[PDB]
C-alpha cells in the first residue's frame, strides 16, 4: 500500500528535520570546546614553565644567611609545592599528548577519559579483565602440566602469555597517561617477562627441556594463583573507597610473594646449574637463565621498598 | 632575594587566578556538550532503526502489482536509501562503541577523531609508519638472507614481523572504526600471517629447514619492496586529492602483485612437495604449508574482484 508507509514517512521526515536541526546546532558548540581546551592547555602549560624557572632559581638563591626571616621563604616554597599539585590534578581533567610508546603503536589518538567515573569504571574493567584472564590461564598451565600434553599446547600457552603481558603493556600505559602512580618499574617488568616467554618458546626439544618445563609450569602455575589473590584483595580494597583491615590483609599477603620471589630464585639457581653440565643449546639456557635472575632480583628489591615505605607511616 | 622574586610570584598569582576562572568556566560548557551528544546519538539510533523497519516492510510490500503509479514507489525507495546514506555521513561525525576487537585489548575508550583535518593526518601518519617499518623489514632481510647469519637473526626477524602484523590489526581496527571500505578480507588476512609467522618461528633447525628458509626469506623481501612500491603508488594518490594517471599506475602495478600471489602459489607447492619426502616436523611443515595457500587464494581471489569491479566503470 501507499497511504500508510507515506504517512509514517512524513512523520519520519519530522523527526528527520529535527534531529538534523540539533546536530547542526551542536557542531559550532563542539568547535568552541576544542578552541577553548587549546586555549587553556597552551596557557597551562606556559605558566607551569616559568614558574618552574622561578622554582630553580629560588632553590639556588634560598640558601643564603637565615639570619632574615626566611621562615616566609618556606612558607613561599611550600605555596609553591601546592601550586604544582594544583596545576598537576587540574591538568589531569585535560586531555593530552600520548607520548613515547602509545605514539609508537597508535599514534596521534586523544585517549585520555574525561571524568572521575568513566576514568574509575576502566579501571575497573581493567582489573576484572586481568582476572578473568588469570583464570584462563590458570586452566590452561593445569592441562599443560598434569594431563600429559608435553608435544605442543606449551607452544599455544607460550602464545597465549607472550600476547597477555603485551596486551597488559599497552593497557598499563593507558592507565599511566591517564594517570597513577604505577611509574615505578613494572612497565618494564611486563617486557621482561614477555622476553622470557619468547625465549623460553624458542627453545626446542631437547632432554633437559623436560626437566626445565616441569618446573616452569609448575612456577608459572602458582604465579597465577597469587595474582588471582592479589586481584581479589585490590578488589576488596577498592571496594572500601579499613585501613587497618587493608594492612593485615597486606601483611596476610606479603609472605606468599616473597615465597614466588624466592621461588624464582631457586628457578634461576637450577637454570645456571643445568647450563652448567654438558648441554647444547646453550643459547637458549642462558638466555632463559638471565630472566629469571634479573626479574627477581627488581621485584624483591620493589617488594622490600614498598613495604618499607608502607611501614615508615 | 626576597622582592624580585615576590613580585613576580604575585603576577603569577594573578595569572593563576585568571587561568583557574577560565577552567572553571569550561566544565560546565563540557558537561553540556558530552549531554547534549548523548541525547543526539540515542536519537538518531532509535531513527535508524525505526527507519530499517519502514524499509523492510515497506520492501516486502514492494513486489505488487505495478498497474499503479509505483514509479513513486521507486522515488520513496531512493530517498530511504540517500537518508540512509546522511544518517550514515553525519554518525561519522560522531563518537562510536569500540566494537570487540578493540573492546578486547583497550576496552571502553572512546577513539574516535571528529575532525575531517585530524582524521586524514591520522591516517596519512599510519601510513608513514607502514613504509618506514617495511624499510626496517627489508633491510633486516637483507641481512638475514645473503649475509651468513643463518643462526639466530631468523628468530629476531620473525620476532618484528609478528610484532609488525599485530601492530598493523590494531590500527586497520581503529581505522574500521574511525570509518572506512576496508571491511572485505585484509584484517583476516594480518592474522593469517600472523600465524604463519608464528608457525614458521616454532620450526626448529633440522635440515630441509635450510632450503625453506632460503626461499621463505627470497620472497618475504620481495613482499616487503611490493609494499613498498604500493605505499608510494598510494601517497601520490591522496596528494592528489588525476583519475587517467590512477588507472594508469594500477594497471602498471598489477603484474607485480600478481608475481607475487604465484610466488606465494610456488613457494606453497614446493612446501607441499618437501612435506611429502621423508621428513619428520610434519606438525611445523604441514601446518605452515596451510597458510600460504590459504593466503595466496584469498589474495588472488580479492584481487581478480576489485580490479574486475574497478573495470566495471
Ligand atoms: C630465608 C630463605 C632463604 C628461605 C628460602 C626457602 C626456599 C629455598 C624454599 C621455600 C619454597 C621452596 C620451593 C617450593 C617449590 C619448589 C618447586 C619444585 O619444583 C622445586 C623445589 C622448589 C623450588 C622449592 C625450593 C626450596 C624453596 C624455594
Ligand atoms: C602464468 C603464471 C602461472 C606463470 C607463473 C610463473 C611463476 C610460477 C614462475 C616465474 C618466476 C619463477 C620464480 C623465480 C624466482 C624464484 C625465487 C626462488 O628463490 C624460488 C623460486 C621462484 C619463486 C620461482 C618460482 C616460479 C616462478 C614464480
Amino acid at each position: 500500500p501507499l497511504g500508510d508507509c507515506l504517512r509514517d514517512w512524513e512523520d519520519l521526515q519530522q523527526d528527520f528535520q529535527n534531529i538534523q536541526e540539533t546536530h547542526r546546532l551542536y557542531r559550532l558548540k563542539l568547535e568552541e570546546l576544542t578552541k577553548l581546551q587549546n586555549n587553556c592547555t597552551s596557557s597551562i602549560t606556559r605558566q607551569k614553565k616559568r614558574l618552574q624557572e622561578l622554582a630553580l632559581a629560588l632553590k639556588k638563591c634560598k640558601p643564603s644567611l637565615p639570619a632574615e626571616a626566611e621562615g616566609a621563604a618556606q612558607e613561599l616554597e611550600n605555596q609553591m609545592k601546592e601550586r604544582q599539585g594544583l596545576f598537576f590534578d587540574m591538568e589531569a581533567y585535560l586531555p593530552k599528548k600520548n607520548g613515547l610508546y602509545l605514539s609508537l603503536v597508535l599514534g596521534n589518538v586523544n585517549v585520555t577519559l574525561l571524568s572521575k567515573q568513566a576514568k574509575f569504571a576502566y579501571k575497573d574493567e581493567y582489573e576484572k579483565f586481568k582476572l578473568y584472564l588469570t583464570i584462563i590461564l590458570i586452566l590452561i598451565s593445569f592441562t599443560c602440566r598434569f594431563l600429559l600434553n608435553s608435544r605442543v599446547t606449551d607452544a599455544a600457552f607460550n602464545f597465549l602469555l607472550v600476547w597477555y603481558y603485551c596486551t597488559l603493556t599497552i593497557r598499563e600505559s593507558i592507565l599511566i597517561n591517564n594517570g597513577s602512580r604505577i611509574k615505578g618499574w613494572w612497565v618494564f617488568h611486563h617486557y621482561v617477562s614477555t622476553f622470557l616467554s619468547g625465549v623460553m618458546l624458542t627453545w626446542p626439544d631437547g632432554l633437559m627441556y623436560q626437566k626445565f618445563r616441569n618446573q616452569f609450569l609448575s612456577f608459572s602455575m602458582y604465579q597465577s594463583f597469587v595474582q588471582f589473590l592479589q586481584y581479589y584483595y585490590q578488589s576488596g580494597c577498592l571496594y572500601r573507597l579499613f585501613q587497618s583491615w587493608m594492612w593485615r590483609g597486606l601483611t596476610f599477603l606479603l609472605p606468599f610473594l616473597f615465597f614466588g620471589h624466592f621461588w624464582q630464585l631457586f628457578n634461576a639457581l637450577t637454570l645456571f646449574n643445568l647450563a652448567q653440565d654438558p648441554q647444547c643449546k646453550e643459547w637458549q639456557v642462558l638466555m632463559c637463565g638471565f630472566p629469571f635472575l634479573l626479574l627477581f632480583l627488581g621485584n624483591f628489591f620493589t617488594t622490600l621498598r614498598v613495604v618499607h615505605h608502607k611501614f615508615h607511616s
